[PDB]
């Protein structure tokens, strides 16, 4: 049903450092702790809850199985 | 069903000071009083009703159980 | 079902002056005359129909019961 | 069910000159010829089809019954 | 059910040159080859697939029957 | 049901280099590896997951059958 779900899940499972680029030009970095329909929880010191509607791209720091 | 709901609820329940970053680059601060499907009520002097569609991230000022 | 509806309704009923901040950085002011699922009618000289998708926050000029 | 529909319909029926402000800061002017769920047709020389998602506000040039 | 569909269809059928203005201020030009629920295919050398969510207005270069 | 799906699928199947223009003015380039309802996976060194809501246009580098 989804390519998004298995991609994000691979990133979460493998604890791959990612860059999440926002539509406003900000780049966030961390590891994906969890996600659901509308948000991604991006972990560093604290977990930032990122609304998907604000994201342009999710870019892994290295290739991942998917 | 949701990771967003228990995260926001933990922030509300624990009265943790948060930063809510808007997609336009404004940073709001306060405590989350309540929220529903589409909005978050952010309390200081008055309660500001923030539309989720305008939010990029919600960042707690300290780690919280979730 | 909603926190948004009773909040906007309190603002409407009590005729509280509000500021409606748009995502593009414009601040509108007036009283909320009415609202529905998608829009808020903001009254001054004429009524401006404001699409919720364009709004970041609704901020009352004084605390209101909700 | 809607306040938006009777408002736009009053503007259409009465052929009131309006300003439609876009979220990007452009102001369009004309008369509303027609509208549906997602768009407003704004008439001058030609009819411009305006997506509601791009609109911040619709402001009549004079008060209208609604 | 729709005013959008017959408008776009008239533009497509009559092969009228159009300007499609994006919310970010870019103006695209061409002829509408096809469209569906979410996108418009705008033809010149190649066909550009334009997401409706990115469009502010569609403006025909001359009046068209609708 | 869709023109978007067969267009993206032709681009994927034929491995045509594309430009994906974001609403914020960034231009991404690569080949479309896969896509679903909400995202496009754009391949170069790694696969970037691009949210459709952030895309304005998808432009093939050469004409493609559709
Ligand atoms: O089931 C869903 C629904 C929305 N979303 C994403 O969330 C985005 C923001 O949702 P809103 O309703 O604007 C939406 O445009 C999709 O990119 C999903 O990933 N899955
Ligand atoms: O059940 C819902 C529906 C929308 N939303 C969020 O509200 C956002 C704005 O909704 P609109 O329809 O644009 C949407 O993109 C989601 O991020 C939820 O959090 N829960
Ligand atoms: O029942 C609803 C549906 C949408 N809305 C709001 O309207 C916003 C714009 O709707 P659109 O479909 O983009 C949406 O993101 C919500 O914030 C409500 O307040 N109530
Ligand atoms: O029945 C509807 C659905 C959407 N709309 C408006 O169209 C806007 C854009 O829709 P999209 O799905 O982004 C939406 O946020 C609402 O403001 C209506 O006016 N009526
Ligand atoms: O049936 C539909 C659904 C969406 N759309 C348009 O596509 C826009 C983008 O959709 P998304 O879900 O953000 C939406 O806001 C409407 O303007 C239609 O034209 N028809
Ligand atoms: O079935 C779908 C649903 C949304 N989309 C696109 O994803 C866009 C972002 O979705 P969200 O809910 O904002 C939406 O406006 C459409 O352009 C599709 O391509 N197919």
């Amino acid at each position: 049903q989804s390519l998004q779900d298995p991609f994000l899940n691979a990133l979460r499972r493998e604890r791959v450092p990612v860059s999440i680029y926002l539509v406003n030009g900000i780049k966030l970095q961390g590891q994906i702790e969890s996600f659901d329909q509308f948000v991604i929880l991006l972990k560093n010191t604290v977990s930032q809850m990122v609304y998907k509607h604000a994201i342009s791209t999710v870019v892994p720091s290295r290739p991942v199985s998917h």
